[PDB]
């Protein structure tokens, strides 16, 4: 499913992420736009031979089971496949967990480097929330 900007603001805002450990609602637009282009489906093969999957990029090395990265950690206890569902909730629930591990929303690479200090505000204007 690719969403639309403030579908996608709406589900978080639903889901319990607006100021989840201080992160207003359009950091997590912001990430997900340049992680993911708001596409559920995404995925990205990192050089280690990781995986990143979903709509916020998650990473199979620490936080989800794809039966091909050895030697990595699931510490969301998920399959990588439950982070392409058009519903969000597994990819939201683990980025609680990431979100809450001492990094902030640092360890989204995108996040820092494309929102991090940006009116990210911007992100969810004129949407009905
Ligand atoms: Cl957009
Ligand atoms: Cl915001
Ligand atoms: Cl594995
Ligand atoms: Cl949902
Ligand atoms: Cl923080
Ligand atoms: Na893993």
């Amino acid at each position: 499913k690719v969403f639309g900007r403030c579908e996608l603001a709406a589900a978080m805002k639903r889901h319990g992420l607006d100021n989840y450990r201080g992160y207003s609602l359009g950091n997590w637009v912001c990430a997900a736009k340049f992680e993911s282009n708001f596409n559920t489906q995404a995925t990205n093969r990192n050089t280690d031979g990781s995986t990143d999957y979903g709509i916020l990029q998650i990473n199979s090395r620490w936080w989800c089971n794809d039966g091909r990265t050895p030697g990595s950690r699931n510490l969301c206890n998920i399959p990588c496949s439950a982070l392409l569902s058009s519903d969000i909730t597994a990819s939201v629930n683990c980025a609680k967990k990431i979100v809450s591990d001492g990094n902030g929303m640092n360890a989204w690479v995108a996040w820092r480097n494309r929102c991090k200090g940006t009116d990210v505000q911007a992100w969810i204007r004129g949407c009905r929330l």
